[PDB]
C-alpha cells in the first residue's frame, strides 16, 4: 500500500535537535517551485561553522511501498543532516552541494563525448534505482535537482518528497511536477510510477546529447499532446548504443519500457558497457569535469 509518511523531525546519528537559531545565514542558493534554497552556516554545535543548505516549507511527506530518512542515503542523493517544526514552518538542513548543476557545466564546455553524458546518467541510475528498491517514486526529475558536489559526482537535491510551499501564492496554483519530462501515462493522470522515472531519465539523456528537448509546445497543453501523440526523429549523430538505450527508454506505455522491471537490464545495456558499476557506487570512477 503506497503510505504517506509525515517527516516532522529528524536529527542525524550522534548529534543534538536543532533550531533556527542554531543557523546563520549566509546566501541564497537558488530558488526553486518549492521555495528558495539558501546557504546557512552551524553558529552552535560539533559541527559548527559547518555549512548547510536549507530549506523551508510548510510540510513535506513521503510516499512509500510496503527510519526511512536514514535508508534514503546513497553517493549520489543528497544527505537529511537536520529537520525541525517552528511557526507552521518545516525547515530542513541538507549537504551544501558546491559544484552547481550538470546541465551549467556542460555549458562550461565547448564539446562533450557519449562518455561524459554516459557517467552522469550511470550515477543517476544507481540512485533512481536504489530509490525504487526502498519503494519511493522520485515524481519530479529534472536538471535542476541534478547537481555536482565539489568533485564532480552526481548529487540529487532530492528524494521523492511530497513536499508544500510556504507561500500562499504560489503553492494555491501549484501543479504537480514538471511537464517536460513527464510520461505520457502521468499525462493522462493516471499515476505516477516507477517507470515515468526512467521515462523522464530518457528525455534527460535526449537532452544532454542533443542539447534539445524532445517534446516541447507553445503551452502546457501542445507540450502534452506532443509527449502523447507527436512524432520523434532520432539524432543520427549517436551511436547505435545510445540510439537503442533511448528508443528502449522513450515508449509511451509502461511494462513495455525499458526498466520496468528493475534496472538490471538498463545495467546491462550495451550503452552501459564498460561501466563497473561497483566502482561507480563507491564513487571511484573518475568524473569528466571538474566542477
Ligand atoms: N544542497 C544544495 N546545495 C547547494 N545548492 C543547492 C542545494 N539544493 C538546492 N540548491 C540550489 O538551489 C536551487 C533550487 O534548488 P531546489 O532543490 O530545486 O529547490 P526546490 O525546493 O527543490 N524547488 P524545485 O527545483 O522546483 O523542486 C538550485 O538552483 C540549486 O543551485
Ligand atoms: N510511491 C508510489 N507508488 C506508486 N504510485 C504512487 C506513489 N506515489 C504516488 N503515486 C501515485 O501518484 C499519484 C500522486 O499524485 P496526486 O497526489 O494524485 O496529485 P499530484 O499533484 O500529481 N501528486 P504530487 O506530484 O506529489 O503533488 C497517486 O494517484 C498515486 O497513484
Ligand atoms: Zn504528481
Amino acid at each position: 500500500v503506497v503510505k504517506e509518511i509525515p517527516i516532522t523531525h529528524h536529527v542525524k546519528e550522534g548529534y543534538e535537535k536543532a533550531d533556527p537559531a542554531q543557523f546563520e545565514l549566509l546566501k541564497v542558493l537558488g530558488q526553486g517551485s518549492f521555495g528558495k534554497v539558501f546557504l546557512v552556516r552551524k553558529k552552535t554545535g560539533p559541527d559548527a561553522g559547518q555549512l548547510y543548505a536549507m530549506k523551508v516549507l510548510k510540510k513535506a511527506s513521503l510516499k512509500v511501498r510496503d527510519d526511512i530518512l536514514v535508508e534514503v542515503n546513497h553517493p549520489f542523493i543528497v544527505k537529511l543532516h537536520y529537520a525541525f517544526q517552528t511557526e507552521g514552518k518545516l525547515y530542513l538542513i541538507l549537504d551544501f552541494l558546491r559544484g552547481g548543476d550538470v546541465f551549467t557545466r556542460l555549458s562550461k564546455e565547448v564539446l562533450f563525448t557519449e562518455e561524459d553524458v554516459k557517467f552522469y546518467l550511470a550515477e543517476l541510475a544507481l540512485a533512481l534505482d536504489h530509490l525504487h528498491q526502498l519503494g519511493i517514486v522520485y515524481r519530479d526529475l529534472k536538471p535542476e535537482n541534478i547537481l555536482l558536489d565539489e568533485i564532480g559526482h552526481i548529487k540529487l537535491t532530492d528524494f521523492g518528497l511530497s513536499k508544500e510551499s510556504v507561500d500562499q501564492e504560489k503553492k494555491a496554483y501549484s501543479f504537480c511536477g514538471t511537464v517536460e519530462y513527464m510520461a505520457p501515462e502521468v499525462v493522462n493522470r493516471r499515476g505516477h510510477s516507477q517507470s515515468a522515472d526512467w521515462w523522464s531519465y530518457g528525455v534527460l539523456m535526449f537532452e544532454m546529447l542533443t542539447g534539445t528537448l524532445p517534446f516541447q509546445g507553445k503551452d502546457r497543453n501542445e507540450t502534452m499532446n506532443m509527449i502523447l501523440k507527436a512524432k520523434l526523429g532520432m539524432p543520427q549523430f549517436l551511436s547505435a548504443e545510445a540510439q537503442s538505450l533511448l528508443r528502449m527508454l522513450f515508449k509511451r506505455n509502461p511494462a513495455n519500457r525499458l526498466g520496468s522491471e528493475g534496472v538490471e537490464e538498463i545495467k546491462r545495456h550495451l550503452f552501459f558497457a564498460n561501466i563497473d558499476w561497483d566502482k561507480l557506487y563507491k564513487r571511484e570512477v573518475q568524473p569528466p569535469f571538474k566542477p
